[PDB]
């Protein structure tokens, strides 16, 4: 599924992303857009053989299995295929324990360099919330 901006902001906050950790729902909705660009089945491929999976591209070497990446941790207990569903529940549980691991949102790479800094609220205007 590939969300609508506003839409996806609903869910986020319906899952309890709003302010988790300190971290304004802007900030989600951000990182979203400039990991997945809202698309619910986006995959790539890191250079040490380990994949990044779904809206949030959590990366198989830490957090999930796919049974191709030699010696890596399974954080969130489950197959790396559960986050590419067009419900993002299983996403957003593995997510809040990511960003509670020591380095916060920085653990994302693209808001990092095009979210952080920046006015993110404006990720959210205009949404009924
Ligand atoms: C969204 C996503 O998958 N992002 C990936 C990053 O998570 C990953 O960065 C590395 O993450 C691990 C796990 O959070 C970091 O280890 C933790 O480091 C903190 C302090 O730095 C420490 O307190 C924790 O105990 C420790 N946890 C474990 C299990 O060891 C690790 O430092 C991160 N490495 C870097 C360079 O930031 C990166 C790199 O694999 O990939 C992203 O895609
Ligand atoms: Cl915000
Ligand atoms: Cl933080
Ligand atoms: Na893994």
């Amino acid at each position: 599924k590939v969300f609508g901006r506003c839409e996806l902001a609903a869910a986020m906050k319906r899952h309890g992303l709003d302010n988790y950790r300190g971290y304004s729902l802007g900030n989600w909705v951000c990182a979203a857009k400039f990991e997945s660009n809202f698309n619910t089945q986006a995959t790539n491929r890191n250079t040490d053989g380990s994949t990044d999976y779904g809206i949030l591209q959590i990366n198989s070497r830490w957090w999930c299995n796919d049974g191709r990446t030699p010696g890596s941790r399974n954080l969130c207990n489950i197959p790396c295929s559960a986050l590419l569903s067009s419900d993002i529940t299983a996403s957003v549980n593995c997510a809040k324990k990511i960003v509670s691991d020591g380095n916060g949102m920085n653990a994302w790479v693209a808001w990092r360099n095009r979210c952080k800094g920046t006015d993110v609220q404006a990720w959210i205007r205009g949404c009924r919330l």
